[PDB]
Order: C-alpha cells, then sequence, then structure tokens
C-alpha cells in the first residue's frame, strides 16, 4: 500500500512533496532547463536541501479515493512550466540512457503510468524506491529504479539507474 510520510493513505490525484528519506540527500523534486530545452523540463532534486520542491500530483489508472496496492501511477507538477504540454512525467531515451522529463507534446497514458512505487522494509516509517515500468509491449514490467545522475552543470538528474535507487517519503502539500 502507498502511505504518506504520516502514516496516512496516498489520496489519488493528490498533491505531495517527494522528499529523499536521509535528511543529507538533498531536497524535493523540481524541475531544470538542461540541453535544448525552451523551458524547464528536466526533472531533478532540488539544489537546496531545505526546500520540499515542487508539490506533485500522483494518479493511479483507477476510479477510487486512494492508490490502489500496487498499481502503476503517473506522477506530475501540480504546476508544471509553460512550455510543456501536460503535467505529467514521461521517461525519455537518451545516448546515456532513460531520464526523466516533461513533454513539449501530449501524452498517451501509456507513456505516463510506467511508475511504481516500492516499499523499503528496512524502515520504522514508508519510504519508497520508485520503479519504473518499461513495454513489455502489451503490457508492462516494473523491473528497473529510477535514481539520480549529477551533470555537468551539477543539476541532480531524475533516471533510470543501474545502482543507488532513490529513496522517498510522500509528505502531503
Ligand atoms: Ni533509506
Amino acid at each position: 500500500d502507498l502511505v504518506d510520510a504520516e502514516g496516512n493513505l496516498v489520496e489519488q490525484g493528490g498533491t505531495y512533496y517527494l522528499l529523499p528519506h536521509i535528511w543529507a540527500h538533498g531536497g524535493g523534486i523540481e524541475t531544470a532547463k538542461t540541453g535544448n530545452e525552451p523551458c524547464p523540463l528536466t526533472v531533478v532534486r532540488s539544489p537546496n536541501e531545505v526546500s520540499k520542491g515542487e508539490p506533485i500530483r500522483i494518479s493511479s489508472q483507477f476510479l477510487s479515493l486512494f492508490i490502489p496496492r500496487g498499481s502503476l501511477v503517473a506522477l506530475g507538477f501540480a504546476n508544471p512550466p509553460s512550455c510543456a504540454a501536460s503535467p505529467w512525467w514521461t521517461v525519455v531515451d537518451s545516448p546515456q540512457g532513460p531520464a526523466v522529463k516533461l513533454s513539449q507534446q501530449k501524452l498517451p497514458e501509456k507513456d505516463i503510468l510506467v511508475f511504481k512505487f516500492e516499499k523499503v522494509s528496512h524502515s520504522n516509517i514508508h519510504v519508497y524506491k520508485l520503479l519504473y515500468c518499461q513495454h513489455d509491449e502489451e503490457d508492462v514490467k516494473c523491473d528497473q529504479y529510477i535514481g539520480i545522475h549529477r551533470d555537468r552543470n551539477g543539476n541532480r538528474r531524475l533516471v533510470v539507474t543501474e545502482e543507488n535507487p532513490l529513496e522517498l517519503v510522500l509528505l502531503k502539500a
């Protein structure tokens, strides 16, 4: 089950701050403008440890008051940057591997309903790793994790990683 930082069920379509489990790992999630992006379309972990980052909308593919047990979810900024077609995060291929981004294009649900929270056993509160579920063509398979990769400019980019999956606690905004 998806539970928030205070022990309560996460609400379908509700807004939360995605913060690290370990205080020293940084602040919340936000955006950054990288490469040739017209506006901040790169999803990153804030450069300020005190910041809760951006309020994030969490939604599953089901009509429910709360995020159903073990369901896939879409994640989006409640207040996205101007040049994004929608608030939803999506995973885009690149020379270095899949990266989490916002898009200037309208996205089909199969391109945004690609995340799944996985509870970490060793914890007293509810902490979750973020799984990325790629296309098993007819359906999907959540066999990868989202992590951080600092680029040349220091931006802590959210990307599919082979090690050190990021962990998060969901604080109601
Ligand atoms: Ni941890």
